[PDB]
Protein backbone atom coordinates (compact mmCIF):
# COMPACT_ATOMS: atom_id res chain seq x y z
CA UNK A 1 0.00 0.00 0.00
CA UNK A 2 1.07 3.44 -0.56
CA UNK A 3 1.79 5.90 2.72
CA UNK A 4 3.07 9.33 1.08
CA UNK A 5 1.27 12.36 0.55
CA UNK A 6 3.39 14.03 -1.40
CA UNK A 7 3.64 17.58 -1.84
CA UNK A 8 3.43 19.16 -4.94
CA UNK A 9 6.27 22.14 -6.15
CA UNK A 10 5.43 25.58 -4.97
CA UNK A 11 4.84 27.98 -8.60
CA UNK A 12 4.61 24.48 -10.83
CA UNK A 13 4.57 25.29 -14.39
CA UNK A 14 2.44 23.27 -15.54
CA UNK A 15 2.85 24.26 -19.14
CA UNK A 16 6.48 23.54 -19.64
CA UNK A 17 5.63 19.90 -18.04
CA UNK A 18 2.95 19.36 -20.37
CA UNK A 19 4.76 20.11 -23.64
CA UNK A 20 4.17 16.82 -25.13
CA UNK A 21 8.11 15.82 -24.78
CA UNK A 22 9.63 13.32 -23.47
CA UNK A 23 10.93 12.60 -19.50
CA UNK A 24 13.16 9.28 -19.46
CA UNK A 25 13.63 8.10 -15.59
CA UNK A 26 17.29 8.02 -14.74
CA UNK A 27 17.23 7.14 -10.87
CA UNK A 28 14.15 5.47 -8.90
CA UNK A 29 13.16 4.42 -5.43
CA UNK A 30 10.87 2.08 -4.54
CA UNK A 31 9.68 2.10 -0.56
CA UNK A 32 8.68 -1.26 -1.30
CA UNK A 33 11.37 -3.58 -2.94
CA UNK A 34 9.50 -6.49 -4.44
CA UNK A 35 12.05 -9.72 -3.84
CA UNK A 36 12.71 -10.09 -7.14
CA UNK A 37 15.61 -7.39 -8.20
CA UNK A 38 15.76 -6.50 -11.82
CA UNK A 39 16.57 -3.59 -13.89
CA UNK A 40 13.86 -1.13 -15.75
CA UNK A 41 13.45 1.16 -17.70
CA UNK A 42 10.24 3.38 -18.28
CA UNK A 43 9.75 7.08 -19.77
CA UNK A 44 6.86 9.16 -20.53
CA UNK A 45 5.45 11.91 -22.79
CA UNK A 46 3.35 14.09 -20.96
CA UNK A 47 1.04 16.99 -22.86
CA UNK A 48 -1.81 18.26 -24.07
CA UNK A 49 -4.75 17.29 -26.62
CA UNK A 50 -7.49 18.99 -27.67
CA UNK A 51 -7.57 20.50 -24.38
CA UNK A 52 -7.47 17.11 -22.13
CA UNK A 53 -3.89 16.86 -20.14
CA UNK A 54 -2.69 13.57 -21.18
CA UNK A 55 0.21 11.06 -20.30
CA UNK A 56 1.72 7.85 -22.58
CA UNK A 57 4.05 5.74 -20.62
CA UNK A 58 6.17 2.89 -21.63
CA UNK A 59 8.37 0.25 -19.97
CA UNK A 60 10.79 -2.09 -20.77
CA UNK A 61 12.56 -4.72 -18.64
CA UNK A 62 15.87 -5.34 -20.23
CA UNK A 63 16.10 -8.76 -19.07
CA UNK A 64 12.39 -10.61 -19.48
CA UNK A 65 12.17 -7.95 -22.27
CA UNK A 66 8.47 -7.52 -21.31
CA UNK A 67 7.62 -4.17 -22.49
CA UNK A 68 4.23 -1.98 -22.83
CA UNK A 69 2.81 1.05 -23.04
CA UNK A 70 -0.40 3.03 -21.50
CA UNK A 71 -2.11 6.22 -22.72
CA UNK A 72 -4.14 8.10 -19.34
CA UNK A 73 -6.31 11.16 -19.26
CA UNK A 74 -5.28 12.65 -16.32
CA UNK A 75 -8.07 14.31 -13.62
CA UNK A 76 -6.55 17.18 -11.51
CA UNK A 77 -6.62 17.15 -8.12
CA UNK A 78 -4.97 20.64 -7.42
CA UNK A 79 -1.80 22.02 -9.31
CA UNK A 80 0.78 19.58 -9.57
CA UNK A 81 -1.22 16.46 -8.36
CA UNK A 82 -2.68 14.28 -11.02
CA UNK A 83 -5.07 11.25 -10.80
CA UNK A 84 -4.67 8.53 -14.09
CA UNK A 85 -6.55 5.91 -15.46
CA UNK A 86 -4.91 4.20 -17.59
CA UNK A 87 -4.82 2.06 -20.59
CA UNK A 88 -2.89 -0.30 -21.88
CA UNK A 89 -2.00 0.04 -25.56
CA UNK A 90 0.22 -1.60 -28.28
CA UNK A 91 3.14 1.00 -29.72
CA UNK A 92 0.61 2.24 -32.28
CA UNK A 93 -2.28 2.72 -30.25
CA UNK A 94 -4.56 -0.24 -30.45
CA UNK A 95 -6.09 -0.57 -26.64
CA UNK A 96 -5.14 -4.17 -25.40
CA UNK A 97 -6.99 -3.58 -22.19
CA UNK A 98 -9.85 -0.89 -21.21
CA UNK A 99 -9.74 1.56 -18.82
CA UNK A 100 -11.10 -0.31 -15.56
CA UNK A 101 -12.45 1.53 -12.17
CA UNK A 102 -9.72 0.97 -9.70
CA UNK A 103 -6.96 1.03 -12.12
CA UNK A 104 -5.24 4.14 -11.65
CA UNK A 105 -2.13 5.84 -10.78
CA UNK A 106 -1.40 9.02 -8.98
CA UNK A 107 0.94 11.22 -9.46
CA UNK A 108 2.68 14.49 -7.70
CA UNK A 109 5.14 16.58 -9.68
CA UNK A 110 7.44 17.51 -6.35
CA UNK A 111 10.01 19.27 -8.29
CA UNK A 112 10.61 20.55 -12.20
CA UNK A 113 12.54 22.59 -14.29
CA UNK A 114 13.23 22.93 -18.03
CA UNK A 115 15.32 19.61 -18.12
CA UNK A 116 14.93 17.57 -14.75
CA UNK A 117 11.87 16.56 -12.29
CA UNK A 118 11.16 14.54 -9.12
CA UNK A 119 7.91 12.87 -8.88
CA UNK A 120 5.95 10.57 -6.57
CA UNK A 121 3.90 7.94 -7.88
CA UNK A 122 1.11 5.57 -6.04
CA UNK A 123 -0.16 2.51 -8.86
CA UNK A 124 -3.41 0.96 -8.06
CA UNK A 125 -3.50 -2.24 -10.04
CA UNK A 126 -6.32 -4.88 -9.52
CA UNK A 127 -4.98 -7.32 -6.07
CA UNK A 128 -1.42 -6.27 -6.46
CA UNK A 129 -0.39 -4.12 -3.52
CA UNK A 130 2.04 -1.49 -5.14
CA UNK A 131 3.72 1.06 -3.00
CA UNK A 132 5.14 4.71 -3.53
CA UNK A 133 7.59 5.19 -6.48
CA UNK A 134 9.65 8.17 -6.50
CA UNK A 135 11.36 8.97 -9.69
CA UNK A 136 13.74 11.40 -11.33
CA UNK A 137 13.66 12.09 -14.81
CA UNK A 138 15.37 13.91 -17.27
CA UNK A 139 15.09 15.23 -21.34
CA UNK A 140 18.13 13.27 -21.83
CA UNK A 141 17.93 9.39 -21.61
CA UNK A 142 22.11 9.46 -20.66
CA UNK A 143 22.17 12.56 -18.49
CA UNK A 144 23.26 12.31 -14.65
CA UNK A 145 21.08 14.13 -11.84
CA UNK A 146 21.66 17.35 -11.31
CA UNK A 147 22.59 19.65 -8.24
CA UNK A 148 18.91 20.83 -8.38
CA UNK A 149 17.12 17.59 -8.72
CA UNK A 150 19.13 15.75 -6.00
CA UNK A 151 18.80 19.09 -3.80
CA UNK A 152 14.90 18.83 -4.20
CA UNK A 153 15.34 14.97 -3.07
CA UNK A 154 17.12 16.24 -0.09
CA UNK A 155 14.41 18.95 0.33
CA UNK A 156 11.85 15.98 0.81
CA UNK A 157 14.02 14.42 3.30
CA UNK A 158 14.95 11.53 0.95
CA UNK A 159 18.96 9.95 0.33
CA UNK A 160 19.62 10.28 -3.24
CA UNK A 161 22.49 8.09 -2.45
CA UNK A 162 19.41 4.80 -2.20
CA UNK A 163 18.22 5.67 -5.14
CA UNK A 164 18.77 3.01 -7.85
CA UNK A 165 19.91 4.14 -11.65
CA UNK A 166 18.77 2.75 -14.62
CA UNK A 167 21.18 3.95 -16.94
CA UNK A 168 23.75 0.90 -16.74
CA UNK A 169 20.31 -1.25 -18.03
CA UNK A 170 21.19 -0.32 -21.71
CA UNK A 171 18.16 1.25 -22.03
CA UNK A 172 16.17 1.61 -25.76
CA UNK A 173 13.42 3.97 -26.24
CA UNK A 174 10.68 4.59 -28.91
CA UNK A 175 10.62 8.09 -28.42
CA UNK A 176 8.19 8.49 -31.58
CA UNK A 177 5.80 6.43 -30.57
CA UNK A 178 5.73 8.04 -27.42
CA UNK A 179 5.13 11.40 -28.29
CA UNK A 180 2.38 10.31 -30.91
CA UNK A 181 0.25 7.80 -28.53
CA UNK A 182 -0.89 11.26 -26.49
CA UNK A 183 -2.99 11.97 -29.38
CA UNK A 184 -4.55 8.13 -28.64
C1 LIG B 1 7.87 7.22 -14.19
C2 LIG B 1 6.80 6.80 -13.46
C3 LIG B 1 6.08 5.64 -13.70
C4 LIG B 1 4.72 5.57 -13.79
C5 LIG B 1 3.76 6.75 -13.88
C6 LIG B 1 4.35 4.17 -13.79
C7 LIG B 1 3.05 3.70 -13.97
C8 LIG B 1 2.73 2.35 -14.13
C9 LIG B 1 1.44 1.87 -14.59
C10 LIG B 1 0.23 2.72 -14.95
C11 LIG B 1 1.52 0.50 -14.66
C12 LIG B 1 0.42 -0.49 -15.09
C13 LIG B 1 0.45 -0.65 -16.60
C14 LIG B 1 -0.58 -1.63 -17.13
O1 LIG B 1 -0.86 -2.63 -16.44
O2 LIG B 1 -1.11 -1.40 -18.24
C15 LIG B 1 2.89 0.15 -14.27
C16 LIG B 1 3.33 -1.16 -14.09
C17 LIG B 1 4.60 -1.47 -13.62
N1 LIG B 1 5.62 -0.55 -13.37
FE1 LIG B 1 5.58 1.41 -13.55
N2 LIG B 1 5.49 3.36 -13.70
C18 LIG B 1 6.57 4.26 -13.67
C19 LIG B 1 7.89 3.89 -13.48
C20 LIG B 1 8.31 2.60 -13.21
C21 LIG B 1 9.69 2.27 -12.84
C22 LIG B 1 10.93 3.16 -12.94
C23 LIG B 1 9.66 0.98 -12.42
C24 LIG B 1 10.63 0.42 -11.62
C25 LIG B 1 11.47 -0.53 -12.10
C26 LIG B 1 8.32 0.47 -12.69
C27 LIG B 1 7.95 -0.87 -12.62
C28 LIG B 1 6.69 -1.34 -12.94
C29 LIG B 1 6.30 -2.73 -12.87
C30 LIG B 1 7.14 -3.87 -12.32
C31 LIG B 1 5.03 -2.81 -13.30
C32 LIG B 1 4.23 -4.09 -13.42
C33 LIG B 1 3.38 -4.31 -12.19
C34 LIG B 1 2.35 -5.41 -12.39
O3 LIG B 1 1.56 -5.32 -13.36
O4 LIG B 1 2.33 -6.36 -11.58
N3 LIG B 1 7.48 1.50 -13.13
N4 LIG B 1 3.65 1.30 -13.99
N1 LIG C 1 5.06 1.37 -11.44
Amino acid sequence: ACTKNAIAQTGFNKDKYFNGDVWYVTDYLDLEPDDVPKRYCAALAAGTASGKLKEALYHYDPKTQDTFYDVSELQVESLGKYTANFKKVDKNGNVKVAVTAGNYYTFTVMYADDSSALIHTCLHKGNKDLGDLYAVLNRNKDAAAGDKVKSAVSAATLEFSKFISTKENNCAYDNDSLKSLLTK
